[PDB]
């Protein structure tokens, strides 16, 4: 059962298309969140995708024909496409867009000055006390659309609807906190059917606009998950996570989109708790916890090495560079392909018939282990000494592949990596080295 999606950050359409066929599909990833496909300002920086010029499908990722080719190929492979949608604003200043269109002083090919809120700057103190300014003023000089306008709503709804006709199945509503939920509610009335919709609301608490306001219009991103997972793996105790979710003050599980990191917070760096690809084995573990724990709708992040430059765009070379995969090195990192992360995804897919956390065990510090009923069990050792405890599981006796390190063979007599034994009483005598882990499930059992 598909349970996890991935953000192929700055991946062009031909690369996403190929990735769907030879990797995402076969592996069971449910969907791919793509970078904004609409016309945007020119420049090589990543953030240019967040400054729209028009709704024409001509971007850094490719043109309309290439976008449609990608949605056709991914769908045939069983993978949905979620489009990153800009509902709050258009580009700042004046310039040229990727399709040739010029704009300037709140004048675009599809909007005129009257379609925007009157200019004002959002200052850092407004987030805390002034909701009106967080929603009606300009986020870093970006022309704030008058999202209450029937015309603005029909123009955005028409873009969303053209995309669904092409075959797109979900949408990420960028910067939702800056759009009144009532406006998002009218817009949704104009959207045909019921596509997956997740809204980006950054709410760490004490904000004048809360994420709970967006629960009725779709899924919401729970940034507290990302923020708290990092503080816990970096400075806290994993034992604390026994009841991660609602008890930590997070929104309902069925309404949340969770991640260890996203394209924005992985850039900030230095003092900040977020765990990213730069943390190596720490990143594996955080991901294994996320993918094993039954909370939220998780998205795996796929980044590129930005080399300290937080404005830089992606590598010059494509991912699939003529039968030569450009992953894991100094260009694309390809985390969705990392042994522990992919294995975590395989775990989540095979334990979807039991969303409970059973037989939770910890050492009060950084060694944990828990099960998903009789569907699977896992353990993490984030300490410098071998984990040898005996834990209780609800699993059938026999030998299983630790899916974080290998898989079951065609004949089903062996695994390509470490094997874990479940005793007749249902226990496991753990033998997990320092900073390592295991995950086993019912469909990766020997002979
Ligand atoms: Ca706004
Ligand atoms: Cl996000």
């Amino acid at each position: 059962t598909p349970t996890t999606f991935v953000h192929l950050f700055e991946w062009n359409w031909q690369d996403v298309a190929q990735e769907c066929e030879q990797y995402l599909g076969p592996k069971g990833y449910a969907a791919v969140q793509v970078s904004p496909p609409n016309e945007h300002i020119t420049g090589s920086q990543w953030w240019t995708r967040y400054q729209p010029v028009s709704y024409e499908l001509q971007s850094r990722g490719g043109n309309r024909a290439q976008f449609i080719d990608m949605v056709n190929r991914c769908s045939a492979a069983g993978v949905d496409i979620y489009v990153d949608t800009l509902i709050n604003h258009m580009a700042a200043g004046s310039g040229t867009g990727t399709a040739g269109n010029s704009f300037g002083n709140k004048s675009f090919p599809i909007y005129s000055p009257q379609d925007f809120h009157e200019s004002c700057t959002i200052n850092n103190s407004d987030y805390g006390n002034d909701r009106y300014r967080v929603q009606n003023c300009e986020l870093v000089g970006l022309a704030d659309l008058d999202t209450a306008s029937n015309y603005v709503q029909n123009t955005i709804a028409a873009y969303i609807n053209d995309l669904q006709a092409i075959g797109v199945k979900g949408f990420r509503f960028d910067a939702s906190k800056h759009v009144a939920a009532s406006d998002i509610q009218s817009l949704m009335a104009k959207v045909n059917g019921s596509p997956v919709v997740f809204q980006e609301v950054i709410d760490q608490g004490g904000e004048a606009v809360g994420a709970s306001e967006y629960l009725s219009t779709g899924l919401v991103t729970e940034f507290k998950y990302s923020t708290e997972l990092g503080n816990t793996f970096r400075n806290g105790s994993l034992a604390w996570l026994s009841n991660f979710g609602e008890g930590w003050g997070f929104m309902p599980s069925s309404s949340a989109v969770v991640f260890v990191d996203n394209h924005d917070n992985q850039r900030g760096g230095g003092a900040g708790n977020v765990i990213t690809f730069e943390d190596g084995r720490l990143y594996d573990l955080a991901n294994v916890f996320m993918l094993a724990y039954p909370y939220g709708y998780p998205k795996v992040m796929s980044s590129y090495d930005f080399h300290g430059d937080t404005d830089a765009g992606g590598p010059n070379v494509p991912v699939h560079n003529n039968g030569n995969l450009e992953c894991f090195a100094s260009n694309w990192k390809c985390e969705h392909r990392w042994s522990y992360i992919a294995g975590g995804v395989d775990f989540r897919n095979n334990t979807a018939d039991n969303w409970a956390v059973t037989n939770w065990w910890d050492n009060t510090n950084n060694q944990i282990s828990f099960g998903r009923g009789s569907s699977g069990h896992m353990a993490i050792n984030k300490e410098d000494s071998t984990l040898t405890a005996t834990v209780q599981t609800d699993m059938a006796s026999g030998q299983y592949c630790n899916v974080l390190k290998g898989e079951l063979s065609a004949d089903a007599k062996s695994c390509s990596g470490e094997v874990i034994t479940v005793n007749s009483d249902g226990t496991i005598n753990l033998n997990i080295g320092a900073w390592d882990a295991m995950a086993i499930h019912k469909n990766a059992k020997l002979n």
